[PDB]
DNA sequence: GGGTTTCCACTTATTCATGATTTTAG
DNA sequence: CCTAAAATCATGAATAAGTGGAAACC
């Protein structure tokens, strides 16, 4: 039963908040709804979510394309153990505000305002600061007033757990090979990243100093801009990240990652690196780490 | 019921995870 | 020289979010 805390981090990874507002023709406001919480994740950590279905007790698991499943809370009872979890182990990205207009959104809804025009009116006034917004459809039947406006998230992270849930969606446990004008002619670099959108820079940059160590980097592609916080010096690695997950422990397969990259890290602090037999089998792990993804 | 809810198959854009080479520090 | 640490450059798909259709009641 996977600790609240590690829940609300990789909820914070891996989670998003729906509300659909659909034509529908049966429905007396001309519109049906529906609102929930939702995780998709490859076929192969498919146990986590069977992990969360058994620990709330609510949600639906159905593949979702060829490679992935998804767990879907949709059921209006079920809401209110999402409410419940996440009143009291309160989200920390900017996903807090869409989990505040999923509240919005429920209360509309427990009122049955929902099956009049004036719920539908509220219900498209937060819709349109959620997530990606109104559609073209909704724009049009919809023009009134509508504000995409929000308020920003700016939070820290509350402890170790939360820290462990968020890098089991977002983290990256790698071994780098790095071609050197070593006597062996390459160097073994273990790294730490996680990589998270620039609109949660606040949050990223806090790691910094929340772990004591690491950097901050940004990235392009067209106008698509990330960032990445990044640890690679060894005594950090050893006696600060490892530490943290050794306590606070990963859930999915990034655990084996973890574990493989332990293993390596080991050899590093015996200066087995330095060794052809040692450097062969850090070589044999990365293959093993990389293979699987 | 029949208006509403809930589920299930499936799609899409892009934010992730991931992989690597080059350079700098010491 | 030698090794560690940091910086730069890259990319495909798991995500992050969403859509079409309809069974299932209450
Ligand atoms: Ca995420
Ligand atoms: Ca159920
Ligand atoms: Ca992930
Ligand atoms: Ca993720
Ligand atoms: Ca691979
Ligand atoms: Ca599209
Ligand atoms: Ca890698
Ligand atoms: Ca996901």
């Amino acid at each position: 039963s996977i600790n609240p805390w590690i829940l609300t981090g990789f909820a914070d990874a891996e989670g998003s908040f729906l509300l659909r507002i659909r034509n529908n023709n049966k429905s007396s406001v001309g519109y049906s709804t529906e609102l929930g919480f939702q995780i998709t994740l490859h076929n192969k950590d498919k146990s986590i979510l069977e992990n969360i279905q058994s620990t709330w007790k609510v949600g639906v698991i159905a593949n979702s394309g060829d490679n992935a499943v998804s767990l879907k809370v949709t059921r209006f009872e079920d809401l209110k153990v999402i409410i419940d979890h996440f009143e009291k182990y309160p989200l920390i990205t900017q996903k807090l505000g869409d989990y505040k207009l999923f509240k919005q959104a429920f209360s509309v809804m427990e009122n049955k305002e929902h099956l009049k025009e004036n719920g539908i009116k509220e219900l498209v006034r937060i819709k349109a600061k959620l997530n990606w917004g109104l559609t073209d459809e909704l724009k049009k039947a919809f023009p009134e007033n509508i504000s995409k406006e929000r308020s920003l998230i700016n939070k820290n992270i509350p402890n170790f757990k939360w820290l462990a849930g968020f890098t089991s969606g977002e983290g990256n446990f790698a071994v780098n090979l790095i071609k050197s004008k070593s006597k062996l002619g390459v160097q073994v670099q273990l790294t730490f990243r996680i990589t998270q959108h620039i609109k949660d820079k606040n949050l990223m940059n806090s790691l910094i100093t929340y772990l004591g160590c690491g950097y901050i980097y940004e990235q392009n592609k067209s106008e698509f801009s990330w960032l990445e916080f990044r640890v690679t010096k060894f005594s950090d690695i050893n006696d600060k990240i490892i530490p943290v997950f050794q306590e606070n422990t990963l859930i999915g397969v990034k655990l084996e990652d973890f574990e493989d990259w332990c293993k390596v890290a080991k050899l590093i602090e015996e200066k087995k690196h330095l060794t052809e037999s040692g450097l062969d089998e850090i070589k044999k792990i990365k293959l093993n780490m990389n293979k699987g993804r």
